[PDB]
């Protein structure tokens, strides 16, 4: 049998839909090298 229910509690039924760690924003690369003051240098693009 199983003593314990699924899918309630806390954390993950109001909490973390599947993890609470998706960086900054979703898959973007952009904490050192975002801004304009993080990484100028002469050329970007």
């Amino acid at each position: 049998a199983l003593a314990r229910c699924p899918g309630c509690g806390q954390g993950v039924q109001a909490g973390c839909p599947g993890g609470c760690v998706e960086e900054e924003d979703g898959g973007s690369p952009a904490e050192g090298c975002a801004e304009a003051e993080g990484c100028l240098r002469r050329e970007g693009q």
